[PDB]
């Protein structure tokens, strides 16, 4: 199974977009992620690989080549592999400790800093997007619904991403603008809290019920595993429901829970 010089292997990922096959390079002599697509708009996936081009950052995946035949259905973008996988799966029964949480939103802090500076909002931050490396550091993944923007902030009125990770200002189903970093921000609180409870905040099956809940549940934590104040601070400060009113990234830079 050969596509110029590479060689596709076993799949590694899968979701909406299609898959992730492991792939082997015989001119270098070197393993690859290959993210498979089919065409069935087309359009938002070369946007991401405009966005990506942008991109180099030890937090943030590399993009390599991207092979389009004309004339075959599938699309292939060959990205460099990030060799242990996803940080975690949501939801289980085996969270992180505290300092592997730390460390990992520590890279996820300077990897959507890095991006913030270029002006992408990621719209889709969570621990299975988050892929850990050789030396043990997070890279972000799946620029699939990222946008760029001109000036401070990105003004967007869409909702993409991940259901239980889109911030409740996003779900007006009016139509209503709202502010891209503090979106980020948000996923990077439900992702948190995921990295020491395993679960989500927000749950239902309903999606109705999930959108009430993001929209109007006050954040709850589980008497166990017993976190620290400061990080339910953090947390906390993260998921505040008004995005006005929402931690930003310089602050949780400097957070005591991230600084310790
Ligand atoms: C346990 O071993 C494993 C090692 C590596 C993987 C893996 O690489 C998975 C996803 N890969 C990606 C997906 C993307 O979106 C769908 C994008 C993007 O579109 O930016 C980039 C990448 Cl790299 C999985 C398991
Ligand atoms: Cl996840």
């Amino acid at each position: 199974v050969q596509l110029n010089q590479y060689t596709l292997k076993d799949e590694i990922g899968k979701g909406s977009y299609g898959v992730v096959k492991l792939a082997y390079n015989e001119n270098d002599n070197t393993y690859y992620a290959m993210k498979v697509l089919s065409k069935k708009p087309i359009e938002q996936v070369y946007q991401e690989i405009a966005i990506l081009k942008k991109l180099d950052h030890p937090n943030v995946v590399k993009l390599v080549e991207v092979l389009d035949d004309p004339n075959e259905d599938h699309l292939y973008m060959v990205f460099e592999l990030v060799n242990q996988g996803p940080v975690m799966e949501v939801p289980t029964l085996k969270p992180l400790s505290e300092d592997q949480a730390r460390f990992y939103f520590q890279d996820l802090i300077k990897g959507i800093e890095y991006l913030h500076y270029q002006k992408i909002i990621h719209r889709d931050i969570k621990p299975s997007n988050l892929l850990v490396g050789e030396d043990g550091h997070i890279k972000i993944a799946d620029f699939g619904v990222s946008n760029e923007f001109k000036g401070s902030d990105a003004l967007l009125s869409n909702t993409v991403g991940t259901p239980a990770f889109m911030a409740p200002e996003s779900l007006s189903e009016t139509r209503k603008i709202f502010s891209g970093k503090a979106l980020d921000v948000w996923a990077m609180g439900v992702t948190l809290y995921c990295f020491v409870f395993g679960q989500c905040p927000f749950m239902d099956e309903r999606i109705m019920c999930l959108h009430s809940k993001i929209k109007s549940q006050a954040l709850e934590f589980p008497d166990q595993p017993d976190i620290a104040e400061d990080l339910k601070d953090l947390i906390t400060r993260m998921l505040d429901k008004n995005p006005e009113s929402r931690i930003v990234v310089p602050e949780i830079k400097l957070h005591p829970w991230v600084t310790r």
